[PDB]
């Protein structure tokens, strides 16, 4: 019941709302995405 | 008694009024929804 | 899934290292739990 | 290569040198283990 | 012919982007949805 | 009931008065007319 | 006396003047309404 | 359904963590409390 | 010689860079989009 | 039926009451014209 | 000018602030209390 | 293609209207000419 | 002489400082590039 | 009296406040436990 | 394997995204790249 | 037993080991004496 | 009685805590382990 | 020459003097060994 | 197969040499002694 | 296989050369004698 979390290669630009991000990560065969707090940076999370 | 939280992964946009945040998030099956201080994010709450 | 969060009670102190707070979420049950990255506080997880 | 990261559940203490942390994220079933290099934490890796 | 205005009650929050607003009204039993340009609110429109 | 409200296509000049507008309004099919507060526009209003 | 606030969920738009956003507050059984410095939220307020 | 919300009056120094909080808001007839995010300060809440 | 204009109704989110309000706005046969200045919103453009 | 909108090129001054500018968009071969909000621009329309 | 020193055991939390460690302290029939600048433990103090 | 900007060498004044900046813009060689949105600036624009 | 501008199509992230986005604004055929303030994208710069 | 000391084999992590490593102590058939100034351990104490 | 790091030559800026560095450590004949926590440096990995 | 504990008033120099300073508070009214890690100062110690 | 001690060959990272250096060197077929007070190191002890 | 760089894996405790990190590492099949400023790690180093 | 450890109250100047720290703490009723690393105190061991 | 390393029990004096600490060493029952680097302690040494 882990989550596993690395960072998204293929979203474009600035991290500011979350359903790109999940929507991009979704498409990279993992379960969502968010934002980081500060750099901006879309990540990727799946169970492992 | 206690309440849960986690991110909306619906809510489009900046979350600034509650009502759109707490409408995305009972239609993600939660009881609220408020945004965050800072990071301004629709954060779904329900009793754990 | 969905990964709830929600405060400690029982967790005394500073939360520095991952087990302690984990141990204390478990007895709150939770699945797992982790320390904040600013104000150090013990955080329980678990399934929405 | 690509790596999803999750703090280890079971290493204690300060993360520090990389072996302790590896050791504890191999016994967890993981990869490979390193230090956060801020907050010092033991995360766990794989192959993502 | 002529396009009367009134302001909505269903849709909440600020209006920013026009597809909500425009939905909201659609459901209210009108024709279109525009976002007032100050005061940021969902004005529908319908034939007069 | 809910108002709807359109500007009038005969009113010529300033609106400074109510009672030209109105008359005005009720000429074009609707139930009342005033003055718009900023621009002096005589608008029109009727049940949705 | 002590005043207990919360977020209005009436009040349509921004918050840019006093009037509106106290006469959404008053329909929801509050005594009064301002708006938020920055984000431009209507604050609904009356005593605990 | 309505969450009021005040600052504490016995809370004393900074909000760091819930529970303190909590303790004091019900100690002043309140039905739980929390940390305001930025400032830090001790809010209490109860059902309007 | 001159452009038409109105707001895309399938952009999802903030439009921070201008590559992706084109895609959006050539997808609802449209020729050329461009963020708006505050609100951020994606509008497309094509010869009137 | 969505509204693709330009401003209008023959409108001499300042957009007031909409007869004016829908005068003058019709002339220019469009459906319809209305005054911006703030500068009291002469903004054309015709379906898209 | 002496006073003896103890470390709290009734204190919770972290001591960023002298009033929640003095307030824990007299309770514990000592007369004053600090907080320690690394690890942030509330230190009682009374005249020897 | 792709359209490069300036702003313009020898239009007077503040840029409210359209169709002065785009004389202005054309007079200078350039192919279109708009004004911004926030300092009202005439912008020219050709072929990059 | 006079520099034409234009936002790039190709550069990756958010614009901080100058070279990465010369960098990407020389592939494009262009001279120069700079990150914009607030927003941080990157704009291309050649002369026109 | 006499004091020794020997470090505990049952306190987990860090040792940050007295309390823990205290009990952790006593329940080693010890009477006191404190925490060491930098390493952090668990030192237990007893009379000798 | 264990990897091998040294910083990037040709990666200009900070680094940000991983995509990015990645891409300039794999023309300089490393096999992959990612940014340092603090100083954001762009470090080339490969496996030794 | 709870210990209080203070600097040695009159312990001349260094502390290096115990029964030099352990003197010194026996005859200040403490119970024992032992130094300090760092800066090697008595610390006077007894019964609060 | 005679003790004499080697360095851990098992033993991974800075030894700080006694239980982990001594498991280590009991399962090397000593009988205890403890860590040198300087260099951190691991020194497994069996009767000599 | 380009010089890689990776934290050893068999060095024992905490790195103050080089000879026994740079032991450690040519055992381990590089060239070089050195401490790292402020957590004295153990680096081995080798031409890439 | 637990040692506890208390600082001999009886042997004069540093400890250099094992033997002499060992017979001043047989006459403490001790079994062992060795010296402190680098303050060099002579520290009595015997079995808890 | 395993160098097990004690300090001798009958050397006096200084260890200034190997010789003399070795002829007491293996006095011991031990195989190898060496001095110390500061100290100029006598240590004994035998296979584990
Ligand atoms: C200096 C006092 C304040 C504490 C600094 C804490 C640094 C920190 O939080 O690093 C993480 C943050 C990147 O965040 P993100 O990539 O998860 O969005 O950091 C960065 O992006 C790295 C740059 C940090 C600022 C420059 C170095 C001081
Ligand atoms: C001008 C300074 C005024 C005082 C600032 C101090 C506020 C404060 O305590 O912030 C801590 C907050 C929550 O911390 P934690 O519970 O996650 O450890 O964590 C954060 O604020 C970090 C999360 C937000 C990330 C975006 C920051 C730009
Ligand atoms: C020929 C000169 C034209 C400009 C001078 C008058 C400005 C103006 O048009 O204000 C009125 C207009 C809407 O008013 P109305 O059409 O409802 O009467 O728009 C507004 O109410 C804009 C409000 C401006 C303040 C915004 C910040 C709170
Ligand atoms: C000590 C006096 C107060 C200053 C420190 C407290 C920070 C603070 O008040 O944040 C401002 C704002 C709050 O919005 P509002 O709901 O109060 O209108 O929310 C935000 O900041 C939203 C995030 C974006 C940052 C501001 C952008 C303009
Ligand atoms: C006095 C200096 C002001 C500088 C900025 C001027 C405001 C401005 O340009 O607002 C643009 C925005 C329209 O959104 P957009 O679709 O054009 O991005 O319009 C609005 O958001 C309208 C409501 C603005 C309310 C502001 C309240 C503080
Ligand atoms: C250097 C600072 C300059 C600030 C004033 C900017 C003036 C400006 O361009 O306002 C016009 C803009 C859109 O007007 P319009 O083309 O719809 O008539 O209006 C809007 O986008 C709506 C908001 C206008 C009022 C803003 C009050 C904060
Ligand atoms: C590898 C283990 C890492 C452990 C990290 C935590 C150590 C630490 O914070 O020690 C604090 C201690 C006293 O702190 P306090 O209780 O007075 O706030 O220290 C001091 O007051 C002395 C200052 C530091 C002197 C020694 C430097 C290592
Ligand atoms: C190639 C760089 C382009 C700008 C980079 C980002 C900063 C920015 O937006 O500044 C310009 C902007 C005016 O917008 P516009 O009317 O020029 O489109 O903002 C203002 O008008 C506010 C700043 C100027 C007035 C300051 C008054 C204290
Ligand atoms: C604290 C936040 C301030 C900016 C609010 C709007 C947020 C936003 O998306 O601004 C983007 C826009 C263009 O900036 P840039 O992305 O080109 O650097 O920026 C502007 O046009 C800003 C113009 C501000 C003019 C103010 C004059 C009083
Ligand atoms: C480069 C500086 C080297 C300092 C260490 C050498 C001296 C040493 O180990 O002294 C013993 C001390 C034990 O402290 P404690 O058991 O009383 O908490 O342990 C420590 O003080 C260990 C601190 C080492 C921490 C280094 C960063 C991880
Ligand atoms: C920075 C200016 C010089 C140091 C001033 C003293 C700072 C201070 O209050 O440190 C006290 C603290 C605890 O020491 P002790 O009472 O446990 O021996 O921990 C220490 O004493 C650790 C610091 C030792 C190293 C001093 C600087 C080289
Ligand atoms: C003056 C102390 C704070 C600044 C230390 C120097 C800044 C720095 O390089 O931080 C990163 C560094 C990495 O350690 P190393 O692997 O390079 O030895 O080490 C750390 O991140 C460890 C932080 C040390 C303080 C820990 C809390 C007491
Ligand atoms: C930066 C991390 C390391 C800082 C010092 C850590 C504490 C430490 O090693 O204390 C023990 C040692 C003497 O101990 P002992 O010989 O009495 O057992 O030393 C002292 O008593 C400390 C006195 C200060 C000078 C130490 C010189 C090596
Ligand atoms: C205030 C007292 C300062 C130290 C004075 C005494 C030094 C001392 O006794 O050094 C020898 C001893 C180990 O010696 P030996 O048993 O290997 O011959 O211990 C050491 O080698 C410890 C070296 C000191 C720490 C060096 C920096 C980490």
């Amino acid at each position: 019941a882990r989550e596993c979390k690395t960072e998204s290669n293929t979203f474009p630009g600035i991290c500011i709302t979350k359903p790109p991000c999940r929507k991009a990560c979704i498409s990279e065969k993992f379960t969502d995405g968010h934002c980081s707090k500060i750099l901006r940076r879309c990540l990727c999370t799946k169970p492992c």
